[PDB]
């Protein structure tokens, strides 16, 4: 499950595969934080505004 090894060219294969496994979670997560949070925030402020709205009425 956890292999590796020492040379002078073979590890330029764990490092690049590694900083692009660590690279795309990074940017995936930020990237899904991000967009979910907009989401979250488009939500509240649309429940908020159109609960008050309609709550509010136009006859009174």
């Amino acid at each position: 499950m956890v292999s590796q090894k020492n040379g002078i060219a073979t590890l330029l294969q764990a490092e690049k595969e590694a900083h692009e496994i660590v690279s795309k979670a990074r940017k995936y997560r930020q990237d899904k934080l991000k967009q979910a949070k907009t989401d979250a925030a488009k939500e509240i402020d649309s429940y908020k505004i159109q609960k008050d709205k309609e709550l509010k009425e136009f006859e009174c």
